[PDB]
DNA sequence: TGTGGCACTGGCCGTCGTTT
DNA sequence: AAACGACGGCCAGTGCCAC
């Protein structure tokens, strides 16, 4: 007795599946070793099919592709307020599963009411292949069944029997349900008057019987409730799971059901022959590009037209011409494309020079030509050179792309790839066939209209975005979790906090635990977090939604629904069921568009520079060695400067000091974990302050050298690790490759092959052998951490720009850096600081007078209205819109009247006003008060104004501003914050002096009191927290110092500057004080003893401090022997001395 | 470590519902 | 049948995945 589920769902029922993919199918595997089958029949989705089909079958289990439908009453157009029922279907060839890839697309595409649905109509059209079951209890015929309508149930059979035919089957199932009691008679009746044979099933959503609860709370998280709601979802019983054949039978007795329903079902997944098109096979689906030229003939056409183009002084019309005659424009480019490679042969047996060029790029054109991707590289040049006509800004290149003088030529690249020196077969590898990856970068306004682009030119049903998932992340899982168990937020997310982030995205649970000795811990206190945690590592292993990729593209050369299933997100864009990976191994052509904010943000730079001073930003004719950006860069002002923004990458800069292009693309290269160490080296050997020496590998150095000159020795590149292992151990550059793969994989003894292949090649070369395994050592050591060049220079480039114009513009610089980044709060106080501390004036927003985004008028720097916290974006252009057509706002009635509550609401204006945006209309206290009375007006207005009445009938003319006392410093600062993120102009802390008196500085004063002082002192530093390495700042500037919108006194070293005593707020207000005075550097001989015969005559025990204004910075002399005795102060005072009672510095 | 993208949620308001 | 209350989405806010 066996028996193989045909109804199972899988972790792709994002709804209620909880059936992992992997320990679904060793269970399927473990209870029938002999000839194992299972169904994937997930809700209304094909997602898992690929994954499901490729892990099945490397596990020996035989896949079978399903589909549970949703299928509509009637037509799959109704968006009626009957319903929607349930169908298995399952594919028993491949024309079978492409019915069902069409028929899942068409759920999405057409029939998408509150689930994907489908028609009877539709199925009838795609029934061709399809095996199809009765259903699960909310399926039609079981439905009908439970109404007491036997007679739509009989013609609904009729209707599908009319479709399917011989492959339509009865379908039992049976949990402890008094419904399915009901239902199996009356089908068990249908079965045997048609004659249609019945197959059992058990329709799972969880592996095993244990995993009831764990989906019952998988349910909770979804339906968003505690585990005791009551109404929380819940399934009937602890039944769907993937039951041997004998607890099948337990629910399915032989004397009465027989051996029928479970023969079926191992007969079916017999005859359910479909094959995919997975490694093994797999074909390469290129699509078509239009062109009497060959694929490959125009692509040499392209590559010689762009070399004369890009090549001006070395590659002219005379030289082409020589080389034809060693056998218009353009006509020699045509010629020259179609000498064929037989005969170009003839001409190389007979410093980057003219001829040199016309090698690379032949042999290249020979490469690209003979592993057949001319196709590939015309697609791409395409739709990169439109985008450049049509006002859509491209990167220079991202990854090995630049490495190509191909790729450079025809502009798919643009970046020199010979001047820099990037290397073609780092990124198609000659001597392995695999399809190039290139990804593109384009302004983030207009990538949608590069991918319309596209979709235009290579067809609707052939171009969508590869689709992307998404794994439930564990600081997620945790959130959500802890929502459900009704925990407060805030301690929520400080539990969230102690999960450690070892690349970019977090670690596990499991581990997460031996990581963090207080995730060890919390749960110990409390027991309701102790399930949180557990739960949370329960349902780590999960998935949000299906967007498209913030890259993804895939233009397919046949009808996408063809292979892939297709969506639609609630943008309408097009999108992918299946994932990158999964697109790429059914080998279909997918390339990446990322919009870019650099890219975005040189746009508005050019632009405001144009308009400011009219000069002509053309940024790829920049000079590349102009002195005052990298001067920039070496003072560590880095504030908006592309890549290089990290608080510890600013002080690397800040400490190389770079001169030239160089430094910035071996800084980023090297700035990682890694590699960040390696840069002090690099640092001390940059400053020619110590040798570069090869003397480990004396016999290597004659390939060492001219690899690590460029950079001080130090293996920084992929590339550098490559051409050393080509030319030491006569590798193919090619295969030095794939050894930096097997590096970074690093295989547990796989590597010892390589080794032994290594040293053979390294002692027939040269190194003694003795040195060749330590030289390995040296490469597996590196390659940890290595880079490639190609991406490092192209993106250094956008780096640099943005640093120049930043260096030489400065002020629509400034005003496109925020315009760019407007939308975040932080980078928005951040660069404001930033201008602010470099020389101008910045206003709040003023709804008379600001633009959208930063503007400049006059000789200010005035915030845009959407930089106001609450404002939508469709009411920020509205105002504006409105103050275009009238004219400016007179007053906060004439705003209120033009822009009705619908569109700027009273959370809005509520911002609006905190932001200072309204402050040409009065008090800010008064304003807000002002508010919902003149709403109240306002709305008032419009009902005279549509019940007739003219103008002096239909209005009786605003109210005075409705009246309050004034906001005080504290909190009108704190208001501005909130509706701008930062705060902007002052000075809460300048409103009590008392903390001003007791600090020792002001943070900008740091540096200039510090330097002349002992070796390495302490000191006391007082403002507020913002990190989660926190960061302290004043109303004069910010630090880096080893949660947010607390106030801190620090005691700390400086050299940067490091913490070793903290304190709190009430608590500083109750300590205090004693006396100092304040003297500038204009004193007299003869009062240095003028002030110590006065205080020597009023003995005591305050200390006295002193504050010499020196004339390069602030020192803080506490006196010596004197000790006052408070009196002091008013008889002090009563000189040209200022003093304070201010608290004792000692405490502390 | 931007940029590009996204869907999911949570904060805040009108409709629908149920209760009276 | 009228006034008082929950669910609705709303729209907005707020992190995680391949480049
Ligand atoms: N972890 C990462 N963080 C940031 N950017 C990344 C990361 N991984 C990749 N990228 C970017 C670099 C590229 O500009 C783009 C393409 O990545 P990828 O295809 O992995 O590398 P590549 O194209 O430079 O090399 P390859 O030849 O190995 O594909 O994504
Ligand atoms: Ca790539």
């Amino acid at each position: 007795l066996k028996f193989a589920h045909l109804h199972q769902h899988t972790q792709f029922s994002l709804l209620n599946g909880a059936a992992k993919l992997q320990d679904l199918l060793k269970w399927v595997k473990e209870t029938t070793p002999e000839d194992p089958a299972l169904a994937m029949t997930d809700h209304g989705n094909l997602f898992g099919a690929v994954e499901f089909y490729k892990k099945a079958t490397a596990m020996g289990v035989k896949p079978i592709i399903g589909y549970e439908a949703y299928v509509a009453a009637e037509s799959r157009f109704d968006r009626k307020r009957g319903g929607y029922f349930h169908l298995t279907l399952l594919a028993k060839d491949f024309t079978g599963y492409q019915n069902l890839v069409r028929l899942a697309s068409r759920a999405y595409l057409e029939g998408f009411y509150e689930k994907p649905r489908i028609d009877r109509e539709i199925l009838r059209e795609h029934a061709q292949g399809l095996i199809a079951l009765s259903g699960c209890l909310g399926a039609e015929i079981p439905q009908f069944i439970l109404q007491d309508r036997l007679d739509l149930a009989e013609a609904r059979l009729n209707e599908d029997l009319s479709i399917f035919g011989d492959r339509f089957f009865i379908e039992i199932q049976n949990h402890g349900l008094p419904e399915q009691k009901k239902v199996n008679q009356v089908l068990k009746e249908f079965a045997r008057k048609y004659g249609l044979g019945m197959v059992a099933t058990n329709n799972g959503h969880y592996v095993r019987k244990e995993d009831a609860r764990a989906h019952e709370v998988l349910l909770a998280i979804q339906s968003k409730t505690t585990l005791d709601d009551p109404e929380r979802w819940r399934f009937p019983c602890d039944e769907f799971y993937v039951k041997t054949p004998e607890e099948m039978r337990a629910m399915l007795p032989e004397a009465e059901w027989g051996d029928e329903p479970f023969d079926n079902t191992v007969e079916i997944a017999r005859m359910c022959d479909v094959d995919l098109p997975i490694g093994d096979k797999m074909v390469y689906r290129i699509p078509r590009f239009p062109l009497g030229r060959t694929e490959a003939q125009y692509l040499r056409e392209l590559t010689f037209l762009g070399l004369l183009r890009r090549y001006p002084d070395r590659i002219t019309e005379a030289f082409y011409r020589e080389v034809l005659r060693l056998l218009d424009e353009r006509a020699l480019a045509e010629a020259l494309a179609r000498v064929e490679e037989k005969a170009w042969e003839e001409l190389r047996k007979r410093e980057w020079t003219a001829e040199a060029i016309l090698h690379r790029a032949l042999y290249e054109l020979s490469v690209i030509e003979r592993m057949g991707f001319p196709g590939y590289f015309l697609i791409v040049q395409d739709y990169i050179n439109w985008a450049r006509g049509h006002g859509v800004s491209v990167g220079p290149g991202r990854g090995s792309a630049a490495g190509s003088l191909v790729a450079y030529a025809v502009g798919i690249t643009n970046i020199d790839p010979l001047r820099f020196g990037l290397l073609f077969e780092r990124f198609l590898n000659p001597e392995r066939v695999s399809m190039p990856d290139i990804d593109t970068d384009f302004s983030d306004r207009e990538r949608d209209r590069v991918i319309q682009y596209v979709r235009e030119r290579y067809g609707e049903d052939k171009v969508a975005q590869i689709g992307t998932f998404g794994s439930l992340a564990s600081k997620a899982a945790l959130k959500d979790v802890a929502r459900v168990y009704g925990i407060p937020h805030k301690k929520a997310e400080e539990l969230a906090k102690l999960i450690p982030v070892q690349f970019g995205k977090p670690k596990p649970l499991q581990e997460a635990f031996e990581a963090e000795p207080e995730l060890r811990a919390e749960m110990e206190k409390d027991e309701r977090i102790r399930q949180v945690i557990e739960v949370a590592m329960r349902l780590e292993g999960l998935n949000r939604h299906a967007s498209v990729h913030a890259a993804g593209v895939v233009i397919a050369a046949e009808p996408l629904t063809d292979l892939v299933p297709l969506m639609r997100d609630q943008e309408g864009r097009p999108v992918t069921q299946y994932d990158m990976g999964a697109v790429e191994a059914l080998g279909l052509l997918k390339m990446d568009f990322l919009g870019l904010r650099t890219l975005t943000f040189l746009d508005e730079a050019r632009r405001i520079v144009k308009e400011s001073k009219g000069v002509e930003l053309d940024y790829d004719r920049l000079p590349l060695d102009d002195p005052k950006t990298f001067e920039l860069l070496s003072r560590g002002e880095t504030k908006g400067v592309f890549q290089l923004e990290s608080g510890g990458m600013t002080a690397t800069v800040r400490g190389l000091k770079p001169r030239r292009l160089e430094d910035i693309i071996a800084l980023v290269s090297l700035y990682r974990p890694g590699p960040m160490e390696h840069i002090p080296t690099y640092i001390r050997r940059h400053h020619g302050q110590e040798p570069v020496s090869y003397a480990e590998f004396p016999h290597a150095e004659k390939y060492l050298r001219p690899i690590l000159d460029e950079t001080y020795g130090i293996p920084v590149y992929q590339e550098q690790i490559m051409q050393i292992a080509s030319q030491v151990a006569g590798y193919s550059l090619g295969e030095a490759d794939l050894l930096r793969r097997a590096m970074g994989k690093k295989r547990v003894e796989e590597m010892q092959k390589h080794r032994e292949r290594f040293v053979r090649g390294a002692k027939e070369r040269g190194v003694p052998e003795e040195e060749a395994n330590r030289l390995f050592d040296m490469l597996e050591a590196f390659a940890n951490y290595g880079f490639n060049k190609s991406h490092a220079a192209a993106y250094s480039l956008l780096s640099y720009q943005t640093a120049y114009v930043k260096a030489h513009y400065p002020v629509e610089f400034m005003a496109a850096l925020l315009s760019v980044e407007r939308h975040d709060s932080d980078k928005v106080a951040e660069y404001i600081r930033d201008a602010r501390a470099l020389g101008i004036p910045v206003l709040p927003p003023d709804v008379n007078r600001s633009g959208f985004d930063f503007k400049v008028v006059g000789e200010e720097i005035l915030f845009g209205l959407s930089a106001v916290k609450n404002v939508g974006e469709m009411a920020a252009r509205a105002i504006l819109e409105e103050r275009e057509r009238g004219g400016p706002f007179k007053s906060l009635g004439d705003f209120l009247k033009r822009l009705p509550e619908q569109v700027v609401n009273k959370r809005a204006l509520e911002s609006l006003v905190k932001a200072g945006a309204l402050d040409a209309f009065g008090d800010r206290a008064r304003l807000l008060a002002s508010l919902e009375p003149l709403l109240r007006w306002a709305a008032e207005t419009r009902e005279r104004g549509r019940s007739g009445l003219v103008g002096l009938f239909a209005e009786v003319e605003e109210p005075p501003l409705v009246e309050a006392s004034p906001l005080d410093e504290i909190t009108m600062l704190r208001y501005e914050k909130e509706a701008l993120g930062i705060y902007v102009s002052g000075h809460p802390v300048l409103r009590y002096p008392g903390l001003r008196e007791v600090a020792s500085c002001t943070i900008e004063e740091l540096s200039e009191f510090v330097r002349e002082l002992p070796g390495k002192p302490k000191v006391l530093l007082s403002g507020m927290v913002e990190e989660v390495r926190f960061t302290l700042s004043d109303e004069t500037g910010a630090l880096e110092v080893v949660k947010e919108d607390i106030p801190l006194l620090v005691l700390a070293e400086v050299e940067r500057v490091l913490a070793q005593a903290v304190w709190t707020l009430e608590e500083v207000l109750e300590a205090p004080k004693a006396l100092e005075v304040e003297v500038d550097h204009a004193l007299l001989d003869e009062k240095g003893a003028r002030l110590k015969s006065l205080l020597d005559e009023h003995p005591g025990s305050l200390p006295v401090y002193l504050r010499v204004l020196g004339p390069f910075g602030e020192a803080l002399f506490a006196l010596r022997e004197v000790r006052v005795g408070e009196e002091a102060l008013g008889l002090l005072e009563a000189e040209g001395y200022r003093a304070y009672l201010v608290p004792d510095r000692e405490v502390f």
